[PDB]
């Protein structure tokens, strides 16, 4: 909750062209504390409907049982994760979501935040793999700007996140 | 373009994680006027060694003939383009370069500058198409920050440049 740290992330979020969210890991309930305009456009919510609340309102019923188990594990362990979720907009229209999770701040044993970035699937025609990799590359630029990914390491992280995203998209496309 | 706006581009260039170059379109020589650290690391040159030269110093002979004709047409017409070039570092090391070109400033079909961004091929292991699409997405973020890609177009531009990049990789991998 360092002041310089929070506003530094806020400014990056406000300007970014990719959906970004930030959750406060200082409480078990993990409330959302930042959500930027691209995320708001995706989901159909206002900043006030979501800020101070956990991110699970995007789901309905229990269709992401495995993904939820994996997210819980990654959050508790402070690990990066990429995973596809079935989500719903405020108006109820369903959409599939490649979610990128990244720990921010604190120490490897205990980050202060987790950053979320959501890539909407099913709106990139024949090129879901490339568009998801494109999103991973834009996201990595934002991580570098926040400071979470070091400058000397940005190209490796971009390669890694882009291949991980394409691989997950390949699996999602062949599931059905 | 006003000096204030030029320094805004320079600031983006200086802190970008992707290679970026800027070419002055107001002279037929088309000299390089900005070249950022990732570009300098990839090519092996210093700023003093390359600013004021046309970017073709990275090429040799009559190589890339079709790509060069396509570039000349894109520059003349003020259009975007993506193409793969065989290039050489200062020490002579050959490398293949997926080049993105984007017009900057001026008026349509007469930009003040052209922006170039270079993705080095064959350095990304098993995931060449994904790494190149990743570069295209990072690049699109920098275009949005300079203002040359409108806010409402950025998501579509990112998908499009990623698709073009991966298609060019696939074509390259077939040779
Ligand atoms: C930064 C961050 C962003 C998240 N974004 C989404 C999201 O966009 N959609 C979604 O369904 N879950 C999202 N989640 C996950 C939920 O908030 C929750 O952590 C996850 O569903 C685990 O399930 P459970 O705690 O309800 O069992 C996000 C989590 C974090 C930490
Ligand atoms: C912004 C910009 C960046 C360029 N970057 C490269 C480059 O990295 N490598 C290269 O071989 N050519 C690059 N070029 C291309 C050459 O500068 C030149 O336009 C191209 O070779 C075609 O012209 P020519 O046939 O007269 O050489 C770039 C051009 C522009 C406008
Ligand atoms: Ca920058």
């Amino acid at each position: 909750m360092d002041q310089k740290q929070f506003e530094k992330i806020r400014a990056v979020f406000d300007r970014s062209g990719v959906a970004l969210t930030l959750v406060d890991m200082s409480l078990p309930e993990q409330p959302l504390v930042l959500a930027n305009p691209p995320f708001l456009r995706m989901t159909g919510y206002t900043e006030d409907e979501i800020l101070g609340f956990n991110c699970r309102f995007l789901q309905r019923g229990d269709e992401n049982a495995q993904a939820r188990a994996d997210i819980r594990d990654a959050l508790k362990e402070g690990r990066e994760l990429q995973v596809v979720l079935r989500n719903y907009r405020k108006n109820g229209e369903p959409f599939d979501n490649l979610l990128f999770l990244h720990p921010v701040g604190g120490r490897p044993d205990a980050p202060d935040y987790f950053l979320g970035s959501q890539f909407e699937l099913g709106r990139s025609g024949n090129s879901e793999e490339a568009a998801a990799a494109g999103h991973a590359g834009a996201l990595t630029g934002e991580l570098a700007r926040i400071g979470t990914v070091a400058a000397r390491l940005e190209m490796d992280q971009r390669r890694h996140l882009a291949q991980a995203a394409a691989a997950l998209v390949r699996a999602w496309e062949r599931r059905g």
